[PDB]
């Protein structure tokens, strides 16, 4: 471990490996450090979904995702145990237990936030689903030119769709799939449009889907190697960045100050380029400790000195699920085409069909996949093949039904009763709401608590806001509640219901990038520079000023694409002596 | 992949690593196949609780052992749900679906049951403690002569220690474990002794403890390398092994049938020495997909040619369960030697105690930690430390108590209510019962379904023996209540329980040892050698034919060692080429 | 049910649950305000509160 | 079978069933508010040693029912109140209400 690079990025995640993807390439000397460690095998930072073994049992997955998920700030609990037993020791008061935090209104929270530590961030479990924002929810990158803003975004996100692997064909001959989206299709013909949510993935076999991370945009080994003889670069795991330091003049960077978990070492780095991703919350977290913005209870009669927008105007997205128990008439629809002869089980009993007959309501590929499983299993009541994969269907964010859909399978896990009835039926529903940025929805640092690795502990202030966020996220639950009707009933268990606020990790908005840091309440530019500071950069979720409802991971990668352009254009890779 | 090792090992868990400890410790070239994954980080197959962030929120743990643990057999579910809408399609019957498994008996199971596939196997997980079997529940490895019998145990468990880096001091100054261990040792002065659990671990700071793992055995890295230049070993991941040959003769194993799960190509591999450490179940399922045993559901019409005891006189322990919350008078006792003056958070807040003074309950150690606890947080009601580790305390198994103890606590999931109980109270009571083999209990596998790797699905046929084992558990539980009553009462929440039958995974006996096959009803002789077959060996708690409630991986690594010994007077390795 | 459907319970403290999955367009409180006959001068730590 | 275990415990002067001033209950009238916690000392050990009890005699019959394990109930679900308006033969030695005719 040297102490001078050319670049240091603080986070693993897949926005920290944008910016070493881009710059290593470019042929700087890049140092990565993650406070988590390596922990999905050979491939560091890669998706832990893609065992054989996950693949296999799909829905044990939600437990890897829960195991690496840390609340991000527990409020006092005051939940009474009054059947203890007389002699055990007991409390007269709610004490500070437990790791909660007491600087955290319990009814003002995103209780639901959470953050993970490993290499690779939260895309080593991730969905990855990977929507464009149309406009209506995209930061502008070109003021008073619609045309070369659109022009600027689409080679952006092509360019993020790349790095990604984003297709829409991984699940194009699902039974399931198509039974769903023809369905909808049919449903608001002349309304909306459905097509497979775009998800970083690619198919390898039928029952085999490479879901992309971190390592899909950058492997995360050091450099140089045998492939790469001429790059440089080192991951550093088990490493918490604490602060970066500014000078005098708050115009550069002059360090950045670490702490190696491992041999308990505290050291400066020193690089030209400072690179922030350590989250939405977690960079938040290292630019207050660093003296930017304010630490503590907000108090606007003393405003911070340097980045007064930082931490305010968060917004985080509004999420409804339900999970839903496909009709008895699609079901029944999946078989349309067969002529069935007899009883299951019996002697003589065929299904058959004819090939690319006219009156056949499905393609040939369907009609043979559900002709060999009823042949074949003729105990089972259902139309569907045991591995036929999930639907994955989505009608995106419109001015007429300003929300994300998803109308998918993730991992899930199923109460007992739950589990009596078929998965092959089961689809679940998530639509996803915008909120608008307001300056009273804050995150912010306490003074005197600290979180577990001794950092000024997080704390939210967060409501909703009324008007057009609270509106719309009711009409969002009423439109899953008439869309899912018409697929199937409600799966007892999974009724339609808003989520704990935070629970879906879409949090923006906490560093927020405008064109003026006054006129627009903002922490970057669009080069995603802090302002007034010429070497430090900051990509994420964070950087999102927009109210937005489709997943904002490919619009943070796109930002940080263009970062890199200004980092390119701005300062000189060391000669590789 | 070469086509022909001196042996292969099926399953890289503790016990196929002591295997290859000893065998490429010896200049064998070895392979090891196992059908999971490497995901322990750089280690490869090290104990997935070493990270930081587990070190830091352990109780989020229980996930990461929840996702890896598989049900072994899942019976037809009969739960009615009778709340779908009218337009759903609901089932006429209990239909086979979800992978359950309809050969099973729902009354007569392991439900608990489960079973990992990942690079380490269950020693990614497990909670390491290593006690020795005292005579009462441990096979005879010599006859006719018990001190023999005794000096071969003590010289194989030392070396199995030394593999695992069992001790019994890592806990020695927490003040939780000496506060229970000393009340627990008053309590029973003259009747039971108590001591720490031996546990496979280093401490490595105060905050930080290495548990050993199969890497801890041997760190699974291919050679030769750097550091073992002249060893010779190769592991193979993501490969099921499905079959081993059997010549005509039943005398010798010609190869080894694996599935490579990645190309999804079948290969063959030769051996001159065959090693089977797939785990109890797995073991058997490898075994019964060879033409061991019988397949299909057990007749006594028609008994096995080959092994007939194979998959019968299966045992596992019946285990009890409660928390408890600390007594008052013990909490009180933490500091009673302090000398308390003022009130908290004032100014004359005084705190003190004499370092030294014969009349102290505690030792100068413990004092000081209370009392900077005391005075460093004045706002927190309690004496002890935050970062105060866990007790670890056990009385070991006896003819007057014939159950193992663990008086700890290892990660937990508490509900929102128990949350509200400080960690610092709670303590775990665990007590693990012996079972007696009965031919009758089974382990089987159907002819008909078939598992996620397209192997015969494994079927329990299994109760509790009536008369001692039955008597002994409902002890064991009023015996967890008596002893648990002298520390606090019982927690809400988590109250004296039997856990679901298998959950406690101690399965044993499944291809059990003995001196002749006949006499002893056995399957593998004290080489761990398959009766009949010059080079097959199995290793692991399916060996031990005995009636235990000691946790079983130590025992079972002992007699790999002893079965390794066999194999070094035996075969000769190739030349190094 | 005979028994519970007349067993009034003596003193109920203020509740403090949260419940953070309402809609956000429903009307919601500030604080743990005093609701549905429950007795603020109870403290939920010294109550019987099975007494009825 | 079913298994309840009664306790006795210590009456205490700082254990009160006291009336708010402010608050009414749903007939008008002054709120009950309780302020009791099982007495330290006799009481405390004597009801740890009676679940024990519970769980020792209970296992000559059977193990106990899942989903009803032994466990403390809820204070004052017992309802066998005492000691509200007591009986003593005087008033302030026996720190009493009533006397031994149950006269105030
Ligand atoms: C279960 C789940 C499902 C999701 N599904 C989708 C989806 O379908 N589509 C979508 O767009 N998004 C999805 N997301 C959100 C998406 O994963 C995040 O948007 C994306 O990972 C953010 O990238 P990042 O690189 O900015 O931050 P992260 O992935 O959070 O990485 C930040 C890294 O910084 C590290 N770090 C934190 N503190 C320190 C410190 N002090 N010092 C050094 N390092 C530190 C952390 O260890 C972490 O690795 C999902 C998230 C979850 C967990
Ligand atoms: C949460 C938990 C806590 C535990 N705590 C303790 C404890 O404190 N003390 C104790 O003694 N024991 C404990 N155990 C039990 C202990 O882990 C096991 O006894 C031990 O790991 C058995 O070692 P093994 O090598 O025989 O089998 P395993 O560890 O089961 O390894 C078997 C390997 O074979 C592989 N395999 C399976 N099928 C195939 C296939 N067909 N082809 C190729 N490979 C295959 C599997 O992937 C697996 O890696 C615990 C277990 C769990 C999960
Ligand atoms: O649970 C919340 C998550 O669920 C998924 O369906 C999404 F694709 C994500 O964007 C999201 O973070
Ligand atoms: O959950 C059952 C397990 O719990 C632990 O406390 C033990 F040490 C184990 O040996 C066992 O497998
Ligand atoms: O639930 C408490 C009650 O339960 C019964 O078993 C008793 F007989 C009563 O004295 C008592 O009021």
């Amino acid at each position: 471990m040297d102490i001078k690079y050319d670049v240091v990025i603080v986070g693993s995640g897949p926005i920290g490996c944008t910016y070493a993807r881009e710059l290593v390439g470019a042929g700087y000397k890049v140092a990565m450090f993650d406070i988590g460690e390596i922990d999905s095998g050979l491939k560091i930072g890669a998706h832990k979904k893609n065992t054989v073994e996950y693949q296999k049992n799909i829905d044990k997955f939600v437990n890897v995702i829960q195991g690496q998920l840390m609340s991000v700030s527990v409020p006092v609990n005051t939940l009474v145990v009054d059947t203890l037993s007389p002699t055990s020791w007991q409390a007269s008061t709610f004490f500070v237990r437990n790791g909660s935090n007491p600087e955290q209104d319990p009814l003002r929270n995103l209780s639901g936030q959470a953050v993970t530590r490993v290499v690779g961030g939260m895309s080593t479990a991730w969905t990855c689903a990977t929507p464009r924002f149309d406009r209506e929810q995209r930061p502008l990158l070109v003021k008073d030119d619609a045309d070369a803003d659109d022009a600027e975004w689409d080679r952006l996100y092509t360019k993020a769709e790349s790095y990604f692997q984003t297709g829409t064909d991984q699940f194009k001959e699902s039974i399931r799939h198509n039974l769903v989206l023809n369905k909808l299709t049919e449903e608001y013909k002349g309304q909306r449009d459905f097509q497979q949510i775009p998800l970083a993935a690619t198919r390898r076999s039928p029952t085999f889907v490479e879901w992309s991370s971190a390592n899909t945009v950058f492997d995360l080994q050091n450099r140089p190697n045998t492939d790469a003889p001429e790059e440089r670069f080192n991951l550093f795991p088990a490493v918490a960045c604490e602060r970066v330091v500014r000078n005098a003049l708050n115009s550069e960077i002059e360090s950045l100050h670490i702490h190696d978990l491992i041999s308990g070492d505290r050291f400066e780095i020193k690089a030209d380029v400072y690179v922030l991703t350590a989250g939405a919350v977690h960079n938040t977290q290292l630019l207050v400790n660093s003296g930017f913005g304010q630490l503590g209870r907000p108090n606007p009669a003393n405003p911070p000195e340097l980045l007064p927008s930082l931490g305010s105007y968060i917004t985080e997205q509004s999420l409804v699920f339900c999970q839903t128990v496909m009709s008895t008439e699609l079901i029944d629809s999946v078989k349309s085409d067969m002529t069935i002869r007899g009883t299951p089980g019996e002697l003589t009993y065929s299904v058959t069909y004819t090939p690319g007959a006219s009156t056949n309501k499905h393609p040939d590929w369907w009609n043979e996949k559900v002709k060999n499983h009823m042949m074949q299993h003729q105990e089972d009541p259902l139309p569907i093949p045991f591995e036929d994969p999930e639907p994955q269907v989505t009608t995106l964010f419109q001015p007429s039904h300003p929300w994300h859909t998803q109308i998918h399978r993730d991992a899930f896990s199923y109460g007992a009763v739950q589990q009596s009835i078929d998965s092959r039926l089961i689809v679940d529903w998530r639509f996803f709401g915008r909120t608008e940025p307001k300056e009273e929805n804050k995150l912010w640092f306490s003074d005197k608590i600290t979180d577990a690795y001794n950092m000024p502990q997080p704390t939210f202030d967060f409501r909703f806001p009324a008007g057009r966020t609270s509106k719309e996220a009711e009409d969002m639950m009423t439109d899953m509640c008439v869309m899912s009707a018409k697929i199937g009933g409600f799966l007892p268990g999974s009724l339609p219901q808003f989520m704990e606020p935070g629970l879906v990790l879409h949090l923006g908005g906490t560093h927020r990038m405008g064109f003026d840091e006054k006129e627009d309440n903002c922490c970057v530019n669009t080069d995603s520079r802090v302002f007034g500071f010429k070497n430090l950069f900051l990509g994420g979720c964070g950087n999102i000023p927009t109210a937005y409802g489709a997943n904002p991971t490919l619009t943070a990668m796109s930002l940080a694409i263009k970062s890199c352009e200004y980092i390119k254009q701005n300062f000189t890779p060391s000669p590789f002596t």
